[PDB]
C-alpha cells in the first residue's frame, strides 16, 4: 500500500532517481496468476470452451528477491499476448512444469519455482532497483523491456543471442511477469521508453513488432530492401499488422491479404493499396485433408501477378503454417525468401520443393528476436517510423477479461492492460511529436 | 572419312589452332538420339521395367548451322547423366515436347526442333569452331562443358546467373547434346580441361559435381566452414561423392549416410570416419503413407551425436526428399542449414515447422550451378583436390547399355562413355600430376 508513494514519484515531474532509490519497497503488490493446484481444471473440456476469466486471479503477492544482473521495475502498463492466453488455459502443457524443472538449478532458480505463477511478456513503467553488475540503468529510468530471457553461458549465442541453447521468454518460461505491479527482469532486456507514447502503446508492439523486425527487416531474416514485393498473410492483426508497416516504411511494396472487407480497410489505413480478400476470392489451397490444389496456387499468384502488374513475390511473410505454405512457396519468385515465425493453422508443413529448388529459393526461420534486434525494432517506434497498434485498454482487475478478449480474437489491434497506471492517456513527455503522430497511433482503436 | 581426320590432329602432339581452324567439318556425325515417333512406346509398363537400351538409337546426323556465342567441339568422351535416363526414358513427358516450344521463338531454336533429339549433358574434348562474337576460345583448345544454357537478356540473372527465368539445360532442353562426336555449345558452357586426366575421367565430374559445390561450398549454398558437421545422404553414390570430397577437402566432418557396407568402405576410401548405414540401422522416417515417426528421427539424431561426440548437424546435404527430409530438418543444429536439390523420393515435402522457426534454421534449395561456380567446381579438379568418380567406360555403340546401368544403379561412381575415343587413357598431359593422385582418381573404378 506504500505503492501508492511509488506511483506518485513516477507521476511526479521534479522525482529524481536519488529519490527513487530512497522509494521504500512495498511488503506486496498486485498481481495477475495462475495457481499450481489449479492446473487441471479444464480437464475434458476443448480448447475453444477454455475460459482464462475462471483461472486468472489477481493475489497480493511478495517482492522477488533481486539477484546479479537484474531489474525490479514499477510496471506502468503491459499487454496481453497469445502465449498469456495459453498460460491462463495451462496448454499445451502447464507452465509450472518447467518452473519447477528449471528451479532445481541454483538458489536464484529456484525463487522462480511457487505455488503461484506472474504472467504478462511486456512492460513499459520505471526502474525501481538493479542488482549486482547493473551500470547501465539506474533507478527511475522510463523503460519498456523485451521478452527474451538468456544467460548466454553457453558459446553458442554470441554471434547472435537468439541461438542460445536455453533462451527462454520472459513471463511466459519465468515467474515475475509484466502483468503486475512490479515486475522483476533481467537488465538485458531493458529499452528506453519512446517519449510521444502512453504507458499502454508502449507497452503494446513489444514481442510482435519485434518477432516482425528479425523475419522481415534484419540480416538473420529477409534483409528487406526497398522496391521489393511482401506478401504478408494476416496482414490487418498482430504480426501481420506491424511487418505491414515495415513493408511500408522501408519502401517494399507490400501484398495484404485478409478475411472481410472491414479488415481490407484497416490495410489501407496504414497505407497499403495492394490487397486480397481469401474469402471473398474463395481459395481452397487443400483439396482435402491429405492433398493440396495446385490451381489454386496458381490462382492466388495470378491474383498478386496483377496487383504487382505482373511480378512475383520477393519476400513471403509467413506464420499461418500448413493452410497456406504450400502457395506461400509457389507464389515466391525465382530466387526469392518464405520467411516463417509461427505456424497457427497447423506445424506440419507441406510444399513441393520442385519450385523450392529448381527455383532457387530459401526458407528462413525467425523466432522472437535477439536484444540488437529488438532495440532497433523499439528504436523505429522512438523515431516515429513504426506505431504502436493498441486497440483497447482494460485495467488490472480486468485481466481475466483481457485475456478473453484476445482468447475469442475479438480485436485485430493489441488488448492493453493499465497495470499501476491509474487510468489511460499518462506519460507521454514529448506533446510537439505526438501531435504530429497521433492519426497513425491511433489506427487500431477498438477495431 | 573426314571425322578421323579431325580426331588424328586431336590425337597429334604438332597440331596447331592454325591446322584444327582448317579442318573441315563432317557432312554426318555419329551420335546418340531418341525418336519423335517412339515417345509413347514405355506403353503401360512401369518405371521400373522401362529399358533404355530399346529406346536409344545411334544416328549418323548433320551438322548444325553455327550461331553468335557458340561453338563446335569435337567431342572425346561424354557421361551418362539421371537427366539423360529420365529423356531416354520418356519420363514424367517426351523431351521433344518443350522443343518443339522452343524453336517456334527464333530461327536458331528452330534448328533445335528435328524429329530426333541428340542427348547428353557432360563433355570433354577439343573446340572446333566459334561463331560470331566470342574471342576466349580458339579451335584447338582442349575443354570440358558445363550443361547450363542461358540466354541472359533479362536482368535477373546478372547477379547471380541460375537466377535467369529462361535458364535450360544444355543436352536435355537443348538438342545437339554430349553423347556424339561432335557437339554444339555455348562458348559460355567452355572451361579449360585437367590436364592429368584422360578424356573421360574430365567428363565425369560435370553436372553432379559443379550441384555439390554451389549447394555445399558456395555462397548461394550453405557457405560450408572448416568443422562443419555436414549430413550427406547418397554419400557414396554421384552427387553425395562429391559432396563428401567437399566437406573433407574444405576440413569439415562429413557423417555419411549409406545402405550396404560396401558403400560404407567408399566413404572411408574417401578418408570419411563417421558413417551410418540406414539400412542396417533400420530407421524408418514413415510409420505410413501420411505419417512420420519423430522417434526415428530422435533415434538417428542419438546416432549422429554419438559419431560428432555431442555435436548436431551444422550443414545437411539433401537430395532424397519426402523420405528424409522431416528427419533433416529434425536432426540439424540450432542456427542451422538444410541445403536440397533434388527428391528423388518424391517431391512433397512434409517437415515439422516448429523445429524450423523456434532452431532458427533454414531451407535452402539450391539448383546446378552458375558459371563461375561451375568454374570453381572444375577448378579444384584441375589443381587436384577433388577427383573423378570413374566406375566403368563404354564406348559410343554401348550407350544404350550405360544408360541401361545407370537407371538400374548397378554403380556407385559416374557412368563414362566414349564418343571420338578409340579407347579408354587417353588425353593425358601432366602424367606426373596424374602419378600423385592416381589412387585417388581410381577410387570408383570397378565400383
Amino acid at each position: 500500500m506504500t505503492v501508492k508513494d511509488i506511483l506518485d514519484a513516477i507521476q511526479s515531474k521534479d522525482a529524481t532517481s536519488a529519490d527513487f532509490a530512497a522509494l521504500q519497497l512495498p511488503e506486496s503488490y498486485r498481481a495477475i496468476t495462475v495457481h499450481k493446484d489449479e492446473t487441471e481444471m479444464f480437464a475434458g473440456l476443448e480448447t475453444r470452451d477454455k475460459d482464462p476469466r475462471k483461472s486468472i486471479h489477481l493475489d497480493e503477492v511478495p517482492v522477488p528477491e533481486l539477484g546479479p544482473g537484474e531489474a525490479l521495475v514499477a510496471v506502468m502498463a503491459s499487454s496481453v499476448n497469445y502465449n498469456s492466453v495459453w498460460t491462463s488455459i495451462f496448454e499445451p502443457v502447464s507452465t509450472f512444469a518447467f518452473l519447477e524443472r528449471y528451479g532445481k538449478l541454483s538458489p536464484l532458480t529456484k525463487r522462480h519455482d511457487l505455488p503461484y505463477h506472474i504472467i504478462g511478456s511486456d512492460l513499459a513503467g520505471v526502474v525501481l532497483r538493479t542488482g549486482p553488475g547493473v551500470n547501465a540503468w539506474q533507478p527511475g529510468d522510463e523503460v519498456v523491456a523485451h521478452c527474451l530471457s538468456v544467460e548466454l553461458e553457453s558459446p553458442d549465442g554470441h554471434d547472435d543471442t537468439m541461438l542460445d541453447p536455453e533462451q527462454r521468454i520472459w513471463g511466459f518460461e519465468t515467474n515475475f511477469g509484466g502483468l503486475a505491479e512490479i515486475a522483476l527482469v533481467k537488465t538485458n532486456q531493458l529499452m528506453p521508453k519512446p517519449k510521444h507514447l502512453t504507458w499502454e502503446e508502449a507497452a503494446a508492439p513489444g514481442l510482435v513488432n519485434s518477432t516482425a523486425y528479425r523475419q522481415l527487416v534484419s540480416r538473420n531474416g529477409a534483409a528487406m530492401k526497398q522496391g521489393d514485393n511482401v506478401l504478408i498473410w494476416g496482414a490487418s492483426g498482430g504480426l501481420g499488422s506491424y511487418a505491414t508497416q515495415f513493408a511500408l516504411a522501408g519502401g517494399a511494396n507490400p501484398i495484404c491479404v485478409v478475411s472481410s472487407p472491414q479488415k481490407a480497410e484497416i490495410c489501407r489505413s496504414m497505407g497499403a493499396e495492394a490487397i486480397i480478400d481469401r474469402n471473398a476470392e474463395g481459395y481452397k489451397f487443400w483439396k482435402d485433408e491429405h492433398t493440396q490444389d495446385p490451381k489454386e496456387w496458381k490462382r492466388f499468384g495470378k491474383r498478386i501477378r496483377e496487383l504487382t502488374g505482373g511480378e512475383d513475390i520477393d519476400i513471403v511473410f509467413e506464420h499461418p503454417g500448413r493452410e497456406t505454405f504450400g502457395a506461400s512457396v509457389y507464389v515466391t519468385r525465382k530466387g526469392g525468401t518464405i520467411t516463417t515465425c509461427a505456424s497457427t493453422s497447423g506445424y506440419m508443413h507441406e510444399y513441393d520443393n520442385r519450385y523450392l529448388w529448381m527455383s532457387l529459393k530459401r526458407i528462413i526461420g525467425s523466432h522472437f528476436a535477439n536484444y540488437r534486434e529488438a532495440y532497433e525494432a523499439n528504436r523505429l517506434i522512438a523515431k516515429g517510423k513504426i506505431h504502436p497498434t493498441l486497440s483497447k485498454t482494460y485495467s488490472l482487475e480486468e485481466t481475466g477479461q483481457a485475456a478473453y478478449d484476445v482468447h475469442r480474437n475479438l480485436h485485430q489491434g493489441k488488448v492493453g492492460v493499465l497495470c499501476l497506471a491509474p487510468e489511460e492517456g499518462l506519460g507521454v513527455r514529448d506533446a510537439e511529436m505526438r501531435a504530429q503522430h497521433i492519426d497513425a497511433i491511433n489506427r487500431f482503436r477498438n477495431v
